[PDB]
DNA sequence: CAATATCCCGAGTACATGCACAGGATGTATATATCTGACACGTGCCTGGAGACTAGGGAGTAATCCCCTTGGCGGTTAAAACGCGGGGGACAGCGCGTACGTGCGTTTAAGCGGTGCTAGAGCTGTCTACGACCAATTGAGCGGCCTCGGCA
């Protein structure tokens, strides 16, 4: 119980890592989505959004 | 008519294929399972219908010459065919990677409770952007003034 620290703030991103992993599992994946693969993901899409 | 070529038919030709075999891993088979979602039930919305009217557009025509279309153009090489060169083709082996097996232990999923992030709310509450209109500019064409070259 130490407040809580969300996953986009210690990345150093301003999409949501949260969202996207619970979308990729449940996505036409097979049955793991291990969550440093999420972050590695939420940077893929939020740099586009800057470069466009 | 002569000639190079494609077509056609039979001999002779390795191996490819279809098969039989051993055997192994997985498809079946039964019992159990909850829960997906089927189904049933209303909720409330928009998809649709249905009218009146302007004004924008669409269709039409008319005139016409631009552009396409055609013929005939003159100019130079891809093709034809040959000579001619080297290079793609067929064997000997090394060991390095790939696989595969072993035991490597990292992380996720799950279920837990707490809580703050987000996404529907407003007439929010305006005021960027949206017309509406004005004004400037350039460019082009038409008059008008003025030296000089070819003709009496």
């Amino acid at each position: 119980k130490t407040k809580a620290v969300s996953r986009s703030q210690r990345a150093g991103l301003q999409f949501p890592v949260g969202r996207i992993h619970r979308h990729l599992k449940s996505r036409t994946t097979s049955h793991g989505r291990v969550g440093a693969t999420a972050a590695v993901y939420s940077a893929a899409i939020l740099e586009y959004l800057t470069a466009e």
